[PDB]
């Protein structure tokens, strides 16, 4: 006759956070490979009882009373759950030692033995003690002892940021300090000091471009790149009209027509070391400003973080250049001959731009003027040239005219 009572396998310890579910498994088996019963009980009342406090703990087993249901290979699968109310104390007291019993189906039930027999404690610990948040990247304020309305949203947003796996009904609050107090369902708590939260913005933005000097060429279209990032990472205003002398030379930019772009000036995060803030200046400085020692502007820029630190003026230049110093002209294909190098004939000269065009076609503008003077030479005039300022290259007799007079005796 089967005389030996069932094995129970189970955690001695299982902590479950006030407010969340919990679950665990016991598992059961017997030499039989047979389980009746499963039960879950405080150590008071009689051999027969089934008495279980408090009414959250809950069980079930999904199998029960069946051949093969109890075995090394396929064990008895008993499932103890349930939610702790969110009201429920967390001091040393709040803990419960509860015993599991199995019965086979020959009638032998495990032993029932205080703080000796099969049993589990079940400890209730607060939701903080399961989380450890995440220290934010950050942020630049104005005044660290007193936050602003949008320091306090800007400090939330980054904690939040740093942690996804805090419970979604999470309360947050900032201090007129920084310091973060991240609230639990169960009300327990959990602090981010101010020293990891906030600092005093101290640093001005930066003019990455400072000294540069921007090539524009006289009758193109060019562009300008400038670059600005923050400490805090975020710029809220570039300024081109600082004082009458930057207001001045920036507003004939403007006459010409030139424009200012700057596309991600009200975004957040838009001024960093790696990815800065981009000003775009994009114009044509006209042919009638001639190019030479005065063909510049001189441009004094400030920006502005969001604590209201603005940078001192900091310098660029938007330097004018012709149009030969950006274009080499091709020689032709082949030679022109000629009966007289001295002076070439209308039909030479004709032949001669053509072949000269013909060999540039890709290279120089469509609209450059060629002209073919007497000796054979070629005067190349760019769209910008005017009389203050020229902008033309030579090609040279040798590489467009051969003498086709014989050779003597
Ligand atoms: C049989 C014998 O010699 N003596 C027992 C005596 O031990 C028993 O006291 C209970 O015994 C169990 C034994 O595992 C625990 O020690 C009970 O204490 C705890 C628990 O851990 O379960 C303490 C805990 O702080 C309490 N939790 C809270 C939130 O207060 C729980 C809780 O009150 C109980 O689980 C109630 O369901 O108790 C200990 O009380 C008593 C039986 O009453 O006397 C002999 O039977
Ligand atoms: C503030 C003070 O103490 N005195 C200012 C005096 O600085 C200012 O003179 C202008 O100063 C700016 C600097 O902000 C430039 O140096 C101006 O010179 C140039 C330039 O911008 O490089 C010379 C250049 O040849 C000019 N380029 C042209 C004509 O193509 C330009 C251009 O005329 C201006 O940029 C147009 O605004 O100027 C220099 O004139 C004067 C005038 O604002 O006011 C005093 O009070
Ligand atoms: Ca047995
Ligand atoms: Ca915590
Ligand atoms: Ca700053
Ligand atoms: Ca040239």
């Amino acid at each position: 006759t089967d005389t030996t009572p069932p094995t129970i396998t189970l955690p001695q310890e299982v902590i479950a956070y006030r407010g969340e579910e919990f679950e665990f498994f016991v598992e059961t088996t017997d030499d039989s490979g047979r389980v009746n019963r499963v039960i879950v009980r405080n150590i008071e009342g009689a051999d027969n009882s089934t008495y279980l406090d408090p009414n959250w703990i809950r069980y079930s087993t999904d199998n029960l009373s069946v051949p093969g249901n109890a075995t090394p290979a396929n064990p008895l699968r008993t499932r103890v759950y349930g939610i702790v109310p969110i009201n429920h104390g967390v001091g040393p007291g709040d803990r419960y030692t509860k015993y599991v019993r199995a019965e086979d189906a020959a009638g032998n039930i495990t032993a029932l033995v205080d703080k000796q027999s099969e049993r589990f404690v079940l400890v209730i610990r607060p939701q903080t003690e399961k989380y450890t948040p995440q220290v934010p990247t950050l942020t630049y304020v104005q005044n660290a002892n007193s936050l602003t309305q949008t320091d306090k949203d800007a400090v939330i947003a980054a904690v939040k940021s740093a942690n996804p796996n805090l419970p979604a009904t999470s309360t947050y609050s900032v201090s007129e300090n920084g310091t973060v107090t991240i609230t639990y369902p169960d009300g327990s708590t959990d602090t981010i000091a101010a020293a990891q939260t906030v600092d005093t913005d101290r640093v001005a933005p930066v003019f990455v471009d400072e000294g540069r000097d921007y090539i524009f060429y006289r009758g193109e279209e060019g562009t300008a790149e400038l670059h600005f990032y923050d400490n805090s990472g975020k710029i809220t205003n570039v300024n081109f009209a600082g004082d009458l002398a930057a207001s001045s030379t920036y507003n004939t930019l403007l006459g010409l027509g030139f424009t200012f772009n700057t596309p991600n000036i009200n975004n957040p995060n838009n001024a960093t070391e790696q990815n800065p803030l981009v000003t775009t200046i994009r114009g044509t400085i006209p042919k009638s400003l001639p190019a030479g020692p005065g063909g510049k502007y001189t441009f004094k820029v400030r920006a502005t973080d969001a604590s209201g630190l603005t940078s001192e003026a900091k310098i660029f230049r938007i330097v004018f250049a012709n149009q030969t110093d950006k274009y080499t002209p091709n020689n032709p294909g082949s030679l022109t001959g000629v009966l007289n190098p001295q002076q070439l004939s209308t039909s030479e000269k004709t032949a001669i731009e053509e072949k000269v065009r013909a060999a540039n076609t890709g290279n120089l503008p469509n609209n450059v003027q060629y002209v073919v003077n007497n000796d054979g030479s070629v005067t190349v005039i760019y769209p910008d040239d005017t009389p203050a300022s020229r902008s033309r290259d030579t090609i040279t007799a040798d590489r467009t005219v051969q003498d086709l007079r014989p050779r003597n005796s």
